[PDB]
């Protein structure tokens, strides 16, 4: 235990990448990042249950016809944890291409030792006891009028529940496809990205920027149930109609209503759009 860099490869045809664009161009989602942490964890330390904790999404990971990617995730032991870094470079066929390094992540890993804080909930009695509802395809209308295209591997299927106001819960599943890969991920990047678009129906581009603390108790199901609550949800300047950031808290429940996942204050950023183009279409340039 001390240093230890592990590389991964993420190729121009990967199908998350390829179902997951802005503006037209592909990009890695920053939270399927979370799902590599766990799977090289899963080598590094022992299989022993661990948890991220300060996370800061950094440059987006964007593929192209002429380059794949490279990611260079480092493991660098700490104050009773690990500091943990992933950037990347260009490849192709196989090799990198030795230019600049982007930084796209960084977190402190800690052993994991302590029991899920979120109370269970009775999913049956949330969905029959709703006040509102909207379709697994309207939620993602956000992002495709802000340009964001989520293909058959990344949009996920189901339901948006709204109790009152208050409280949201995201029945999500996989598209066959995707359901395929689910028990070859440690936390399905499409489940993953699916769930930051919690607390959508309170208020109905918001890009996501820190995560305090991001935890997987159990593995995910076949379908799962994002609860999401308007008491854990701050924003800048408290009562802002464009806020610049805001955050909230997410828990992600099986249906029988376990704990599989904690989020603590999930930030996300707005983005401008024309800012975004540039950002984008630079990192696609060769």
């Amino acid at each position: 235990d001390q240093v230890k860099t592990f590389l991964q490869k993420i190729s121009h045809t990967n199908y998350i990448v390829r179902d997951h664009r802005v503006h037209q161009i592909r990009v890695l989602p920053g939270v399927t990042l979370i799902d590599m942490l766990y799977r090289l964890a899963a080598g590094y330390l022992g299989e022993r249950p661990i948890e991220l904790r300060q996370i800061i999404f950094k440059q987006p990971v964007v593929t192209s016809e002429e380059f794949d990617k490279h990611l260079y995730v480092t493991f660098t032991p700490a104050r009773d944890s690990w500091k943990v870094e992933i950037t990347s470079e260009k490849a192709k066929n196989g090799t990198p291409l030795g230019g600049n390094r982007d930084e796209n992540m960084e977190c402190q890993l800690y052993l994991q030792e302590d029991a899920p804080r979120a109370k269970e909930l009775n999913i049956e009695a949330f969905m029959k006891n709703a006040s509102r509802k909207w379709d697994m395809h309207d939620i993602y209308g956000i992002a495709r009028r802000s340009h964001i295209e989520h293909g058959e591997f990344m949009k996920n299927e189901g339901a948006v529940y709204q109790l009152q106001d208050k409280e949201e819960l995201m029945e999500l599943t996989l598209s066959d496809l995707a359901e395929g890969f689910r028990e070859k991920f440690k936390a399905h990047p499409a489940f993953l990205d699916a769930s930051t678009l919690a607390g959508s129906s309170f208020a109905l581009p918001y890009i996501p920027f820190m995560i305090d603390r991001f935890c997987m108790y159990q593995p995910f199901p076949k379908t799962i149930y994002t609860y999401s609550a308007k008491n854990s949800r701050t924003e800048s300047g408290v009562s802002d109609s464009e806020p610049d950031v805001y955050s909230a808290d997410f828990t992600i429940y099986d249906r029988a209503g376990n704990v599989l996942a904690e989020c603590e204050k999930l930030t996300v950023k707005r983005v401008r759009q024309a800012n975004m183009i540039t950002h984008l279409e630079h990192h696609h340039h060769h």
